[PDB]
């Protein structure tokens, strides 16, 4: 079919906490008579224009389509274009704990009596999808699919009867503000344009169809563009149709429910359909976690290349680094979430600014390759990009030059992210200056000496395996608290054996005998091999409580002492 | 010296938690008007005498002394004696999470005003404590050893100018109660004794001294007992002081503050000596889990012999399992500080079962020690166990059949602990009777093959080891996107080598070669060898970004195939 979902579940799931929520919050928290939302209302969606042209502008200029960190990189260099990476990784951890946050602060409005305990509602809703992200490893057509055309045409009928409501000239809250003018004191321009920067992160979804382009299968330009455009307007409706009604009843911003939920429980009862809309919203705030999740291993195979982060991620979803990201994007949320609570108050500046420097970085670098060259309609798109540059850096310095009690973890964690990744790319550069050389060949050694630590069926399938691959084998097994060594031995040479064997009488004496043994081993120009075992179960869970403390302990020992290890594995059955 | 410090952390420490907050919080929740602290501190004194005689007992009886399991498990049997395993799991998580969380609760009352988070200096704590016991791994005599003796002086002083201030006729609060008499409506014998069991957890330390008996140097009786009973003597007249000045003032259990806080402040001014107790204090708490987490192992060893718990504890502290014992009770005690806030007044219930489970066990089990033989004193100290186990048995009953709502994963949490333990048991029974068998030799196989996955000085190191180790060995490095694999045959022929090498066009083609490589094995009677490289660096952070894409993918690939791996050290220099 289409399949627009995976993406616009990130994109309009901003109609529920980037909304109304914050902005109504500052508004009322500088005067408690707010009317200003219907102005900043129109200018987010001003800036939501510009930002729809100039995604559109870049789509159309990359068919490959790769946005916000190529663009800032190829037309900006090294020290930028990194930092556009530094901020997407923030903007990544920060959309799966802010979307979480807003999925239990929707889904402790229909149930409230377990609003004492929601930060546990939360870590459990992380928990779960990361699950469902590593083990199921679902990416279905129909479950990530079906709930945002049910949450559209949810919020469509709910805003359609309630402006009908708020229609036919009947008051359904009989306090009410004014309309036109009114101006109201302790109100400046430097609190408007507060307003504005925090009700700006209602557009912080139009990235996701920018940094996710491929897979789908025609034409990339004309087709992939007008999808932005049907996700963009419905946004632009839905977010308008929601502040609408928000200011058309009283709607306060209540520090226990947040603003659909006083739409829909003015709006058609408290509990006969209300119950539907807190159910689907808190499920699109799940599946923007979700796009989260899925759209960090593209960031991260497009900075594996060009040695930048480790190289693990190379292959692009064949599950190398694709478990460990998600571990980290999982953790750093969970951390997140913890740090600020269950608030989603706290972290909005957080993720918008994480949004928005790299709208700022990629506008500037589009900028910059339109002054590069004049081709075709230069000043026009040359100042849609520069107009698109100075709004966004307006939003970025008026969310930094206040809220700073919270957006400090913004600037510890860029320049510890910036560094590490100069560290991966010096290292890579320094191993392949170093490897990749001509040398000689070494002694050819020439003989080869097996070491492999009761008497059992896997001892005695390895000790066969020892005396097969190599000769003068040497049996070991360390021997405490008892006389029975002399006894193991006996049983051993009178039972089965003939081979060498020589006891010893924990660490320390192992690596004793492994040094003596490397002594007998330079002059005499034969090297050195330890055989361990291997227990291999059936039903897979037995992986712990079996081997992992012989395997674990001496292949911690065996570093810096140069001798080959070899597993041979039983396998149970 | 003496070093009694790192057990009396856990033993008197509580004076500050589950004294007078619990207590005075369900005497204040009946009625706000209390005077029922002294007769119920006098009841936990009481209760407090008969397990120090009851612990003299067991030790007097148990030069090795490893308590509340051994004796319970030879005393009982399997199904029980397990149950008092699994009981002091919860007391180790517990502890360690009630004493952090107790922790917090007295630093977010000197600086009150980082009240707001205070979940997050929890787990903070917990990490920094659990970062010292990995890698730090001090068990030193100073910074364990002084400040529980700074603790003690501190409470002392601090109680005898409080007492100084009650006396000399001056009244330093003027809103008083009665004193002797004076019933208050609401009240129950019921309500009475719930205040017993919840405030029955002050005495839940003098576990630590029996289960953690050896390194005295010394004999093991008359010297550990008397340890112990100075220990018992410090806390009763610490915890009776603490509540004899509670009495003495108002004191009302505020939702913000501790009690030995309101104590120090209306005692000693606001802030002159104030900032030392709350200091001192803290530094109690933080100790006392890490005496939960110094006295885990022990447990574990006595579990991991008799085939219980992953066998990998057997060392002892050698670093075996101490690492994943340390990683689990931090987790543990992490998700329980999360469900439950850092509230310390829910989990004192969990805590208080958690360690009524196995008193109640170690003293029926001593019970029926001293019921099979009449050696010498026989009907005294089997009426006093048995009154112990009475008394321990309904404080268990009272805090078990209200607090329902809290003690929830207890009764969750146990049966999975004893089925685990069941299942590890029947698991190493099936092991012992499958494995040791006496069998025959295979096949003698007499031939093995060797096979290797650009041209590197690591690659022909590691293709020299495998022509010197075995013949008829085969290169194989994976090719695409490009042309090159045709030109890396060809520089490889042409530049060095002249070994067999047969190319390929990921997991599925490399399974697919193994595969047509293994149906080129059994009847030819000749294995197979995968040997693989391993880069090692210097500065050990380089673990990850070298080799964990390649290792761990085919290490994973490599079960179900019966094909012996081997991997070569680089080690970067
Ligand atoms: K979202
Ligand atoms: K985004
Ligand atoms: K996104
Ligand atoms: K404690
Ligand atoms: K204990
Ligand atoms: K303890």
């Amino acid at each position: 079919l289409k399949a627009l979902a995976m993406l616009s579940s990130d994109a309009l799931s901003s109609v529920a906490y980037g909304t109304e929520q914050i902005l109504i919050i500052l508004a009322t928290i500088s005067a408690a008579a707010f009317w200003y939302s219907i102005p900043i209302a129109v200018g987010v969606l001003i800036l939501l224009l510009a930002l729809i042209l100039s995604y559109r502008q870049i789509i159309y200029a990359y068919p490959q389509g790769g946005g916000a960190y190529i663009v800032s990189k190829e037309n900006l260099g090294e020290k930028p274009g990194l930092i556009a990476g530094g901020s997407l990784l923030v903007d990544y951890i920060l959309t799966v704990a802010v979307s979480i946050s807003a999925g239990t602060d929707a889904i402790t409005s229909a149930f409230p009596a377990l609003h004492d305990y929601h930060v546990p509602i939360a870590i459990f809703l992380v928990l779960v999808i990361m699950i469902l992200n590593l083990r199921g490893l679902s990416e279905s057509a129909s479950i990530l699919a079906y709930p945002v055309y049910l949450f559209v045409v949810a919020l469509l009928v709910l805003i359609a009867v309630g402006l009908f409501k708020l229609m036919t000239g009947q008051i359904d809250q009989p306090a009410h503000h004014t309309s036109l003018g009114t101006p109201v004191a302790g109100i400046t321009l430097f609190l408007l344009l507060k307003a504005f920067s925090s009700g700006c992160s209602a557009l912080t979804g139009v990235e996701a169809i920018s940094n996710a382009i491929p897979a789908f299968k025609n034409p990339p330009a004309r087709n992939a563009a007008r999808t932005l455009a049907m996700m963009g307007i419905l946004l632009a409706i839905l977010f308008s149709g929601i502040t609408v009604l928000a200011y058309g009843y009283g709607t306060a911003p209540k520090p226990d429910e947040t603003v659909v939920s006083q739409i829909a429980s003015e709006t058609f009862g408290r509990n006969v359909f209300y119950y539907v809309i807190q159910g689907v919203t808190s499920l699109i705030l799940v599946l923007a976690a979700n796009t989260g999740f899925s759209a960090f291993p593209q960031l991260a195979f497009n900075l594996a290349r060009d040695q930048y982060m480790p190289r693990m991620f190379t292959v692009r979803g064949d599950r190398l680094g694709f478990s460990n990201g998600i571990i980290f994007l999982g953790f750093a949320s969970i951390v997140l979430i913890i740090l600020f609570g269950g608030q989603t108050e706290h972290l909005i500046p957080l993720y918008a600014v994480g949004v928005f420097i790299p709208f700022t970085l990629s506008q500037t670098g589009m900028c910059m390759k339109w002054i590069k060259q004049k081709p075709k309609g230069w000043i026009g798109k040359m100042l849609i990009n520069s107009c698109g540059a100075l709004i966004s850096f307006m939003v970025l310095s008026i969310l930094f030059v206040t809220k700073f009690n919270v957006v400090w973890p913004v600037l510890i964690f860029m320049p510890i992210v910036v560094l590490l990744f100069f560290a991966i790319k010096n290292h890579y550069t320094a191993v392949g200056e170093q490897l990749r050389i001509v040398d000689k060949e070494p002694e050819e050694i020439k003989g080869t000496v097996v070491i492999v630590p009761g008497v059992t069926t896997v001892v005695q399938k390895s000790i066969h395996y020892a005396k097969s691959l190599s000769d003068q084998v040497i049996a070991v097994h360390v021997s405490f608290d008892r006389e029975q060594e002399k006894k193991f031995e006996k049983r051993w040479e009178e039972l089965n054996n003939g081979v060498r064997l020589v006891t010893l009488h924990l660490v320390h004496p192992f690596d004793k005998f492994l040094e003596t043994v490397e002594a007998k081993a330079k002059k005499e120009q034969f090297s050195v091999m330890v055989l361990f075992p291997q227990f291999i179960t059936k039903k897979r869970w037995h992986t712990i409580l079996h081997n992992q403390s012989a395997f674990l302990l001496r292949v911690r020992l065996f570093w810096k002492k140069d001798i080959m290890v070899a597993t041979l594995p039983y396998h149970f059955k």
